């Protein structure tokens, strides 16, 4: 299967195995169960915002999301992705909704990648940045229900029972074995809306191995990232 | 064939002299100017661009020395396509010469008139290793060797495109703009080499062209 | 006098000479009478954004202003700034109402200079974002009537009757050129709302380059956008 | 006093009062007694790098110094610099000589600082670089024997016991009551030469209230920023 690390925004009632009988950010590593989480409170029809940031010097992997004039839930998680990941990934936005009609629209992403070499100086760098998705968006790889251009927009899910990912096409080298310090950093704005005012949803950032694709029945709180809940 | 916008720097013997020039669907120069290439020195090349001046230039200097530049008023939307891929190329004559890339840097953003709707890409290469995956080689081109892009291989041709399509207008933007840095050394054991590199903007899909070798850089199918 | 190079927008009534009838944006090199214009739809309470640009291997200053769903002014103009301006100067905003109340709110502003030298790299660069303004702002230097916090935006001009005139000026002063650069660049952004009652205001904001002691001069009130000391 | 969160590079022998014994990178709050500190191998006459970095997200200020062809030493510390430091600082670099002749050289100096907020993209940014220091650096404010120009370097310590620190002009917010996240960043690179292979010396990138300057009798172990060693 595809090596996945991802940080999940999960209203899923899955009061199913390890995972908050409450709305939740999580950090998973290559499971749907969550290494650790925090609760979060979705603002159904806000938009918030969630920024991931991780260096290798410190070895965590950050998230924090908020919402204008609100909290924001935050998350940590010691790990040093240089065991987990393959040296180059691509990554991505993914979605998917229950058995509801929700929409989770992407309205910005940007993304920042730096590895440091030793070398006095050798900086390699990757850094996109979108606040305004086209119809025909050549830099990105849809999958599943996503579609660009709407409004200007992505919409990860089909516009119940739906899931869709968009990643970013060229490759990254997320590490290195001769950086001193490698490093990245996401940020998107999303807008969640449902009519049932207790939508089980799901949205992620994630870094996966170039190939990925959805996998088969990975549907709802699978979030088309896990073939299972293992 | 390809619709190719490029900004070459040409030893190669016709101009009578080493020009640095800009080329837009042709490899007669649309303006050149002369420029005093430095066998085995270390040339910096910057290459600039914006919607507002509608001004494509280009400076090449070499540290302690003296810079080359040219301009050309052109309006790249009405010559290329809004998605593009950029890349370096480059063709060497009869000579054992090396076209060595030791770094290179792109932005391009699209800033539309909607209060900030910024689009941005910028990729920055300062050493390349030898599966440099985010790179399409084409030609003699390799990487990793000492970290360097060799476009010609160690009469050569090669050339070295991001990957991802670039977005370098669109309708909508009310400043477009981009940017390109790279570091070149040209070594040669004769003195005088008939050599060419080039950055180039080009369709997505372009490929080398059959019989675009010497003068023709890669980039040009005959001298039309 | 201050050595001022500006981008106006101005919408004040100089039918005086040579001087555009209309709304206009233009670039003034040293006075008030400028280079060059070009048209300018003002659009009362609308948010607009200004872009700036400038690099040294063109020698052409250019700017371009739009509103959302609109069209966009730009005007040009060759000059090479080394012969102008000092190699180092300080970067600001300026303001002046007429007889009218008006505002003119600064909503955000960004600035980039950069100087590349030849010797393979040696790019120094200074670059900041204000995309909201606090109550204490101290990396600005306020003169006049201009103000930051109200809603997390800059006012430069005042908000009994009569006229305004503010300057924001970023506090560090930034090195423009030096005679090494093979590319110095610069490039500002700024958006602003100017909002009145009357339907046609006599107004003006305009981002300027000056020596790192300017300061607003006696009497340069309307027209003179709080930059000239007089209309010459 | 002035507030002073820094982080040394500090080979003083003094084995004075919790110091170390040999050479250390540390991270000092508020104290020349540092509140965390690793082993460094300085490297007499070659060109090495530091890289500080600091979010608010993990509260986790972190420094690696690396040599070429080398190792790293690394040193992280847990603090919320909202609790230490006053919103609005200045930022800049330091260094005291020994009995011993020795230079403190910067080779470059590059910093950045963000403060996104949460009402969606309020990013509010200071970065500057500089690769070359040239002999009237007007965005600098030069302290003791600091000196700018000599070959395009920045000399903290005087070059013919010396006291130099040079900090960048503008005051920078490094933290408002408001930023869903707050982080910086500075890289520097130095050079340290000096005749006797064992030379006592210090140099530190520090971060104060916007009025600091030299303490009085700040020499050597002081590294210029403390006035005792409390
Ligand atoms: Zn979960
Ligand atoms: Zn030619
Ligand atoms: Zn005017
Ligand atoms: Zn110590």
């Amino acid at each position: 299967a595809d090596t996945i690390v991802a940080v999940e925004l999960d209203t899923y009632p899955n009061t199913d195995i390890g995972d908050p009988s409450y709305p939740h950010i999580g950090i998973d590593i290559k499971s749907v169960r969550s290494k650790k989480t925090a609760k979060w409170n979705m603002q159904n029809g806000k938009v918030g915002t969630a920024h991931i940031i991780y260096n290798s010097v410190d070895k965590r992997l950050s998230a924090v999301v908020s919402y204008p004039n609100a909290d924001s839930a935050t998350v940590s998680y010691d790990v040093d992705l240089d065991n987990v990941l393959p040296e180059w990934v691509r990554v991505g936005l993914s979605a998917s909704t229950g058995l509801y009609k929700e929409t989770n629209t992407i309205l910005s992403w940007s993304f920042t990648s730096k590895l440091k070499s030793n070398s006095t100086h050798e900086t390699n760098a990757l850094h996109f940045m979108f606040n305004q998705f086209s119809k025909d968006q050549k830099d990105l790889i849809l999958q599943g229900d996503a579609t660009t251009g709407t409004d200007g927009n992505l919409e990860l899910t089909r516009v119940g029972s739906s899931v869709g990912r968009a990643l970013f096409y060229a490759p990254v080298h997320i590490w290195e074995s001769s950086a001193v310090v490698a490093s990245f950093e996401a940020t998107f704005t999303f807008l969640i809306k449902s009519p049932d005012s207790h939508p089980a949803d799901g949205i992620a950032f994630f870094i996966s191995n170039i190939d990925s694709s959805i996998p088969s029945g990975s549907t709802g709180r699978l979030l088309g990232l896990f073939p299972d809940a293992n």
